[PDB]
């Protein structure tokens, strides 16, 4: 029952691989359990996924929380970790365990650490100018329309990578239309076609107007030093992103706060967080000696051991501040615990030909925001769906 496991690992970069080799050696001190670390291309882990899964996978595994954990949870292709989970449950909140969860509401993953998508600003720049935090719609845009009269592009706003506009229409539907009805569209329990999504692209059109000229032709890096040089007052988008761009003598003012509410049935409630984790495979050997390590790793003590030289994710645990977090990843800690439920980031929680086929639509979008490219984009994508979705 404590025999050597194998551990499947996407963490092929040299900070986090470091980062996880180290981990395995404190979960086997404190558990017993030997542990050998496969290390595969993080990339080609990803792309061979369910390949891996239904031949010979390792005891253990890194993956992620969103629609391919529970696509293969709902395949069979999982062991459900329910008894893990009655060990290390009280550690974690609603949110997190909402996210480790397969459809059939057993538990497949366990989380490891996450980031936030939130907006950026200068502390200096809001002291100096009489701006304050804006906690409603209605004082975003009256805050952006003031910075306009300042002579300074509210939003920063970069789109030639794609990713970057797809986390404004993740947070425009979690505002809008909630969590649940967000993660409907994603699955295609609802089709791109339904008002809902208009309503996401009506309000889009309002703040278009605020967003940074040029998007598409932008990298996000570019829209990012902008923020940093003062030449934009805000910038929404990951903290793994925007804070890791400034530079160290200038992270010193960087803040954020979450997107303001706009339906306030759903207030602040959610947030695109990307939750990183493991899983168990059920074609894989040694189950109760991996159990253990997943005990091990679902504790805070573990998260602050693998993050010590990660400067951005913060642990799931609750009460979790590590002594090696900056202000940054305090406040993330912070604003993502009050979350009810947190969403993945559309490439996540849809499929990715899925998030592939909005990529383009969204550009066209912010290339002509109007009601006819509105129709057009909902057309495209519900054509797309059912082909994906099929």
């Amino acid at each position: 029952g404590n025999g050597p496991i194998t551990f499947g690992s996407n963490y092929s970069d040299e900070a986090p691989k470091a980062a996880f080799a180290s981990l395995m050696q404190q979960a086997t001190t404190s558990t017993t359990v030997p542990v050998t670390v496969n290390t595969t291309d993080h990339n080609t882990f990803q792309n061979n996924i369910s390949n891996y899964l239904q031949g010979t996978p390792d005891s253990l595994a890194t993956w992620f929380a969103g629609y391919r954990l529970q696509f293969f949870a709902a395949q069979g292709l999982l062991t459900p970790i329910d008894d893990v989970w009655d060990k290390i449950g009280g550690t974690f909140n609603d949110a997190a365990k909402s996210l480790s969860k397969g459809l059939d509401g057993h538990y497949y993953l366990v989380p490891l650490y996450n980031y936030p998508w939130v907006v950026f600003y200068n502390k200096s720049v809001f002291q100096s100018k009489g701006y304050e935090v804006p906690a409603s719609w209605e004082a975003f845009i009256a805050l952006a329309r003031k910075m306009q009269s300042d002579g300074l592009v509210p939003l920063a706003f970069a789109d030639k990578d794609g990713w970057p506009a797809l986390g404004t229409f993740d947070i425009l539907n979690l505002r809008i239309n909630g969590y649940d009805y967000h993660i409907k569209l994603m699955k295609h329990e609802v089709p791109w076609t339904d008002p809902g999504v208009t309503k996401v692209f009506d309000q889009w059109r309002e703040l278009a107007a605020y967003q940074q000229k040029g998007a598409n032709g932008r990298t996000w890096q570019d829209a990012a030093k902008a923020l940093e040089n003062k030449q934009a007052g805000m910038m929404f988008q990951g903290s793994n992103q925007v804070a890791a761009n400034y530079s160290a003598k200038n992270l010193p003012d960087l803040d954020f706060f979450v997107f303001p509410a706009i339906n306030p049935q759903y207030g602040t409630d959610y947030m695109d967080a990307p939750t990183d984790g493991f899983i168990l495979p059920k074609k894989g050997k040694n189950a109760a000696a991996a159990k253990k390590v997943l005990q091990y790793i679902g504790t805070a003590e573990a998260e602050a051991a693998f993050l010590k030289t990660d400067h951005w994710d913060v642990g799931l645990a609750n009460g979790l501040i590590a002594p090696t977090y900056n202000d940054i990843q305090k406040k993330s800690v912070a604003e993502i615990g009050k979350c009810k439920s947190v969403s993945q980031f559309m490439e996540r929680d849809t499929v990715p030909d899925m998030a592939n086929a909005m990529i383009k639509l969204i550009q066209q979008f912010i290339d002509q925001p109007t009601p006819e490219t509105i129709a057009t984009v909902q057309k495209s994508a519900e054509d797309q769906a059912k082909t994906i979705f099929r």
